[PDB]
């Protein structure tokens, strides 16, 4: 009962570090889109999806 309980609670644990994990892989591997604006600079595209993803 008591070595159960620690494996649920490892579980748990484990389930909440693989998604925090995968959060560390999302914004690890996101960047910023950028359109070229009449051969001066680069703008950023995509607000709407950066936005939604740091509100989710």
């Amino acid at each position: 009962a008591i070595v159960k309980d620690v494996l649920l609670v490892a579980q748990g644990e484990m389930a909440l570090e693989e998604f925090l994990k995968q959060i560390r892989e999302v914004w690890n591997t996101y960047e910023l889109d950028l359109v070229n604006y009449q051969n001066k600079c680069r703008l950023i595209r995509g607000w709407d999806d950066l936005f939604n993803k740091v509100k989710e």
